[PDB]
DNA sequence: ATTTCTTAATATTATCCTAAGCAAGG
DNA sequence: CTTGCTTAGGATAATATTAAGAAATC
């Protein structure tokens, strides 16, 4: 990923850039709030490091702005201010960790590591075949791109046939996918709800499997 | 927004629990790894807090199993084991922060407030859906120009609804979000309380999704 | 001494099922 | 001639809506 580092001390700033590289992050770094602003506006950064002791504009105000400016990225603070209130206020200004100087480098490498692992998979499990985009995580389906009203039975069938889409699903799989245990119905609802899915205005992407079951369209 | 607090020092444990409540979270404190684990199975937690010094099993061991079983929950260790080898080893295991004992409950409130600012929504408050301004730190919701008089459960429910806004939030979520452990109510609590949020002007901004929980709408 | 929560007992649907006839697969 | 399709008022289980008397909370 791409880290940006921010340090008023030059010897330090280089030491960091180089360290962040030893670990293998593509890394830029700067000694000015202004330049930090220009580089943020320039590139994409997965993580920021900071100092509150910036010479041009105070770091806290820069963070205040950065998120006020609706740039939301993880921001680690690495600072000389170990005052309790400083930890507090920083952490409350949108700062996702606070590391006091003097510090050990392997710690900073770990805190950054953890911050990034959390940042890393925010990914939503998704399945889209055709117009349909099924969101396993959001429980949102889209005949692309529009809302799909789905009763729980409808959604269960759609996602079972979406997950297996294109290779015919056997009838018993779909039946059980709907009513658990004592809930088992006597007649003709598999067909009723398959009918309803087909009636979504999405033009029958279900092909009927003659022997047993039903299948979904592919391309 | 219901925390689990895991500790084996009694006095401290009750204190933490009562403190977490004191901020407006809801909490289940436990004394050990098995209790913790079973408590993971049953309920749904916004954040957990961990101790390594448990008599049961070592907090880390549990964190390895937890996070290896793909429990994506944000952990925050807090322990009496301060060595740098300890914190790096803890973080890599791993936890989304670590804080050493002793400490000010205020640093803990700050790091947690932050950690959740990260997890649930991205970056910073305020989450704003439609005209509603929801500020995580200030505990206040605003409808357009004005504010709302929101009961605690009202604020928490609307909070979890705006966090996930645009997506239907399952019932069990809002439930576990409101009620801590022993305080689980037996009747109608959801629908009534939601009926009150709804009756607070802005209806209908909450779509009931049958078979599921309730969704918020931004368009 | 207000304010906020929980309990029922209520009233209102949304979603599933009831078959029973009509389409075809084969 | 067996297997899937379509048709709805009508049963079911889910949420809505109350109003009052518990708890909290001041
Ligand atoms: F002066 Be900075 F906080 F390192
Ligand atoms: F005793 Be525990 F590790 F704080
Ligand atoms: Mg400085
Ligand atoms: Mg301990």
């Amino acid at each position: 990923m791409k880290i940006l580092v921010i340090e008023d001390d030059a010897l330090l700033l280089q030491g960091l850039i180089l360290a962040m590289q030893s670990e293998g992050y593509v890394c830029d770094g700067v000694s000015t709030a202004h330049e930090a602003a220009l580089s943020l506006a320039s590139n994409h950064y997965s993580l920021i490091v900071l100092d509150l002791g910036l010479p041009d504009e105070d770091g806290l105000h820069f963070l205040s702005r950065m998120r006020r400016e609706k740039m939301t990225q993880p921001v680690l603070i690495l600072t000389a201010r170990d005052t309790l209130e400083d930890r507090i206020s920083g952490l409350d200004t949108g700062a996702d960790d606070y590391l006091v100087k003097p510090f050990a480098l392997e710690e900073l490498n770990a805190r950054i590591r953890a911050l990034l692992r959390r940042h890393n998979n925010q990914g939503d499990n998704e399945i889209s075949v055709g117009n349909l985009r099924l969101n396993v995580t959001r429980r949102l389906v889209w005949l692309g791109e529009t809302a799909l009203d789905l009763t729980p039975k409808e959604y269960a069938l759609l996602s079972r046939l979406m997950m297996k889409a294109g290779s015919p699903v056997h009838r018993e799989i779909l039946y059980n996918d709907i009513y658990s245990g004592d809930n088992e119905p006597a007649t003709n609802t598999l067909e009723v709800h398959i009918h309803n899915l087909r009636e979504k205005i999405g033009k029958s992407r279900i092909r009927t499997v003659r022997g047993f079951g039903y299948m979904l369209a592919n391309n």
